[PDB]
């Protein structure tokens, strides 16, 4: 007789151990530099922190830019990308061991085992952000209803360094645009109706777009090897990219992808126009925007949505709508996260100065702040991360390079420091022989003023 | 600091339990019928047997058609196909629960966890079947590839059959998973970001996917081939009639496509398939016309009527001579699998055709057991109407003897015997077969004779 089915279950300490097991593959160890040097097999997952996170407590939207969420997004990107083919720009010779470490039976199996729990952690909040009886007519009404300055335009054009802000923006798209259509290709494997051929026609349109975005990056002094700028990828940028791998890998979510595809096709011309205009205003004639201008909706409605609704019934419509609404939530989070990061980068001189009154407030006992006393040698590079409350970094002796973003750095000497804002991506390196410094966990730095 | 890395490890009883855990998803239970009825989420893995197999003892080529290998091939096909999109021909309505059972976080994770061990079981034998030289260069690769370019074993088996049309239909269904999802394993190698070779690989896939035109799409052409000889094109109607070796051949390309450390093996296999394609399609068209006449639609094959220069050469130049043994290994591994296919298929057709004679061979074999020529273990079975034993094989020969009632003994597609009281059949080792009980009750015996010829 058939043995009983034990349901798949992985939680608590066993899940923590499984996540740590995946992430302690040596290719995921902290980088000694800020950049990956043409090695697409190395991704920084900061495995030393992973034993101390609670993967069972799924965060709501309000806590979705906390560190545990960033850590999970980084994990998921690596798990998903084991299905993608990468070779170094300079060729595979010399990088065979890393190649084999990333593409191994073990690395795939370890990542795939934790993937369900990681996806609940990453995407669970969307259950409460979105709510979806539908018919073809009411779907047509909802779609029709989907049709000024954008938050990204405002953040870049209003920046203290527009070129830096635009470069920080462009690198966010490196995983997506350089592997363009990869998540979409996941939906074209198999055997289904004429919708499969129509989905494949879209994939065919992409002279290859990846190569055009190489030129965009290179025209403003950025490189196009994955993932050079790993440590500068925002939480929300990974979240947006990972969403499409999530939909593409998990075919129970196929109809959500149908919806998201409609929305992306329907938004594509406006996005590309705005991107072209924004980049020209910032960089002038130096920037290559062919990638965006070459891309310049109804076809997805008629050729994909309609036949699927006819073949599979009205029951798929709430899934189609959910895909659109979930994606829109993620775009909002992206707008916020990116805007916050650019403001944080631009305000570094002021936040260096804010150290003094904040430090003085701690002395006067306005906040009772836990403090960590650290002593670190030269080249101890703390890979980028964030904290869930505000912190005060105070240098006692030596010299620290405090990294707040791409092209955004402060040198901090004895007696100096910086206010570190919650959820903002940052790291540090020690530039002197030894650096003695303090981290005060102030929660809200404004309470120290 | 970084905790120590515990290496991924799954073996022994823990591996057995993990395999059973995957395969006890209800969508993998025995079918009550011979055919799946337009439900692409149901695949018969015979989970009741899985606790009793030894997954740690990797078989060599000589034992690669044993039951444990068939069972593992069936598992792997299901694991790989969780990445492929299927909907029923008749639409999804009514099949939503099965859809969600196949495409679930749990079903994927359970299958992916056992996939490394399954792949060692399935493909480990190839380590001893292919040699790995350490002196490859571009010139010696060109010499080898040049040295690759009569009646085939498949042609002989079909044309020499007692029922040619039946043999050709059995042949055609072997390609259903491959041709109906055509280019799916190849698409796995086009995801990501690599050189100009990626675009060239994609240019091959575009031909196989009919440039996004459905009627011109190859899958649709093979639908017509199947339907023109009275077969259906819903996956996987004929699951129970898929040979071990046919699953092995299909799974090999999912193996190479999913595991990008094997990317250069796929480069090699792709070269071999492209260089053999015209000859295969000509022979297939000619063979099918000879068997079926004008009734058969062969457009799929005639439509199919450069990898060296556009894919192999740039990769060798970019990544160096170290990739060449992998390219060669892919070609040689694939050729070994084609040989196994030729053998397995030929053996199955001969087994199907010889059923009347094997029914008669029951008598002298049964008499030899009475005279004690072989000391054979025997299993006494009593089963009710409709107890359908899903297709499988055994590692030694068996004698099935019916004491009372009526059994439909299934040896292949369109190949059946009715066995009554006092009758029976010699069941040849490694040959795919099943049974159903056609009377209210059937009392029968299975004698494990090892080699039936020793009873004569
Ligand atoms: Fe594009
Ligand atoms: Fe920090
Ligand atoms: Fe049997």
């Amino acid at each position: 007789h058939v043995p009983p089915h034990v349901p798949f279950e992985l939680s608590g300490a066993e899940l923590r151990d499984a996540i740590v097991q995946y992430a302690t593959n040596p290719i995921y160890h902290d980088n000694l530099d800020w950049l990956n040097h043409d090695n697409p097999y190395r991704r920084q997952l900061r495995p030393q922190v992973l034993p101390h996170l609670d993967y069972d407590k799924v965060p709501g939207r309000e806590n979705i830019l906390n560190y545990a969420s960033l850590a999970v997004q980084r994990l998921l990107t690596s798990v998903y990308e084991a299905d993608l083919v990468f070779f170094p720009k300079s060729g595979l010779k010399g990088k065979e061991e890393d190649f084999r470490a990333f593409y191994s039976p073990a690395n795939r199996a370890l990542g795939e085992r934790i993937r369900p729990a990681l996806e609940r952690y990453a995407f669970g909040f969307l259950d409460d952000e979105v709510e979806t009886t539908w018919t073809a007519q009411s779907l047509d009404a909802y779609l029709d209803s989907l049709d000024e300055q954008s938050p990204v335009e405002k953040a870049i054009l209003g920046s203290a360094d527009r070129e830096r802000a635009a470069r920080m923006w462009l690198v966010q798209f490196a995983p997506d645009f350089l592997s363009e259509a990869s998540p979409m290709m996941r939906n074209v494997l198999g055997y289904y109706g004429p919708a499969q051929s129509e989905w494949f026609k879209v994939v065919i349109d992409e002279t290859k777009h990846s190569t055009l975005f190489e030129r965009t990056l290179e025209s403003v002094g950025l490189e196009s090897d994955l993932h050079r700028y790993w440590q500068y990828y925002l939480n929300s940028s990974l979240l947006l990219n990972n969403y499409f791998h999530y939909l593409g890998k998990n075919h129970e979510l196929f109809f959500r992808y149908v919806g998201a595809l409609y929305y992306t096709e329907s938004s594509l011309v406006d996005f590309c126009r705005r991107a072209d205009h924004l980049l020209r205003e910032v960089f002038g004639d130096t920037v290559d925007t062919t990638y965006f201008t070459e891309h310049i909706g109804r076809m997805a409605r008629e050729k994909i949505i309609k036949p699927l609704v006819e073949a599979h019934g009205d029951g798929i419509i709430p899934e189609i709508v959910r895909g659109i609404e979930e994606y829109r939530v993620l775009l909002e989070i992206g707008d916020f996260d990116f805007s916050e990061q650019i403001a944080w980068m631009d305000a570094q001189p002021e936040l260096k100065k804010l150290h003094d009154p904040v430090f003085e407030g701690l002395k006067q006992g306005k906040v009772d702040a836990p403090v960590a006393h650290l002593v670190e040698p030269r080249g101890e590079l703390s890979n980028t991360h964030c904290h869930d409350g505000d912190e005060l970094c105070h240098i006692v002796s030596g010299t620290m390079r405090f990294e707040s973003g791409l092209g955004s750095s402060l040198t901090l000497q004895a007696g100096e420091g910086v206010v570190i804002k919650r959820n903002r991506l940052h790291g540090a390196n020690i530039e002197s022989d030894e650096c003695v410094y303090e981290i005060h966990s102030v929660g809200d730095y404004r309470k120290c003023l």
